[PDB]
């Protein structure tokens, strides 16, 4: 739907983010991580602002992967929160939170944080 | 299955109405008690539909883009956390709220916090 | 002045022993109840020594590098948050715990969480 | 003291981080931000691992600025948590938390998060 966001993207780790930005504000696609307790593709879903500001600001968005697929389950989920900055060197700039299922006793060490920059492969 | 589906509230008084699909999907609406928000917003997310059997929580996350028919804050929040069910269920999360900005102001684009939800 | 100086504990049972200098400095020791840590570690930090007068909290933060004479976890935590004093004082924080890693593993170097401290 | 960490660094915003890594594990210096509610230099203090692993891992560290100096007070503090990766293109890679003093009612919006990469000017 939104042609700028829709496509196949890679981040600095070489993970592959395949997404469609639909007329309804949804992000729908698959994610394949180059790192971590992950193999092959995982379902993702998210949302984006389908009417962004016309003042040069980016388009806010986010999405989630739960790290379960037909062949592995890491008992974990990542959410990416960020913005799409369009134009000739378009980027999706994010920060993310990866929470693993833990006992309450280990909950203090349940969540990793980082940042991913995605560039379109297209 | 999971016990996630239902109406939840957090420490701010916001309302999270969610349905957990058998496939790992989360769907529903979010209404914030605070910020540049009015009425309900669509959410989508994912959860681990086959959690560990060892007393660990269930990983999950979801997104809201803060545009609805009433208002658009040009921002989006993601919650990442764990669910524990049963009669005193709780969802314990950390969240990232990114506002659209120019690249020069990206350093001040993202708030971080933590929300605890209980079932209403 | 501020009321920060003292012995504090968090929800994990860790102990934060701090002195607030008149110049904005924080000094003292931290003992974690969890993780790759034993005994006391040095901390340093800073706080706003001239906070607003409007009922806002006092911004502060501090660092611990997890090396002492007993153990070295090759990691460091920073807490960033706000202090409210008085008889039921609390320090509400978010924290980032970075472990040294190679560049290939920097994506998994940093834990994030939130600690609430009360005075012992 | 530690010559690799000690020096004058700039980040991607053009802020200037002047630091000494002392034999006692302390970081001591000043910070000048290119952005935000800030002017001139602010005191910083922090800590670093003075005996890092010899396996190629970085050197963990962190520091704090409270945004009060002789001429402005933002009623806020930032902490940077990260690691120094030495060698010919040395970097200090961080994530940070900027908490502002707020009322309890506004505490939900008290804290910004981001990431800074510092390169040595020397
Ligand atoms: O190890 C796990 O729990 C599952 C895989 C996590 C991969 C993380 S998600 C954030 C970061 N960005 C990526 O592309 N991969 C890693
Ligand atoms: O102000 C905005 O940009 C939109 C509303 C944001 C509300 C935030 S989302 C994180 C926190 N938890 C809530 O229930 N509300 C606030
Ligand atoms: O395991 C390590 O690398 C060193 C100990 C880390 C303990 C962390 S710091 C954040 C949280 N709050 C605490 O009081 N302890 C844990
Ligand atoms: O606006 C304020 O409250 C004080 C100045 C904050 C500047 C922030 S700290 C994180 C980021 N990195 C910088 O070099 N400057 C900004």
């Amino acid at each position: 739907a939104e042609a700028g966001i829709t496509g196949t993207w890679s981040n600095q780790l070489g993970s592959t983010f395949i997404v469609t930005a639909g007329a309804d504000g949804a992000l729908t696609g698959t994610y394949e991580s180059a790192v971590g307790n992950a193999e092959s593709r995982y379902v993702l879903t998210g949302r984006y602002d389908s009417a962004p500001a016309t003042d040069g600001s980016g388009t806010a968005l986010g999405w989630t992967v739960a790290w379960k697929n037909n062949s592995k389950n890491a008992h974990s989920a990542t959410t990416w929160s960020g913005q799409y900055v369009g134009g000739a060197d378009a980027k999706i700039n994010t920060q993310w939170l990866l929470t693993s299922g833990t006992t309450n006793a280990n909950a203090w060490k349940s969540t990793l944080v980082g940042h991913d920059t995605f560039t379109k492969v297209k």
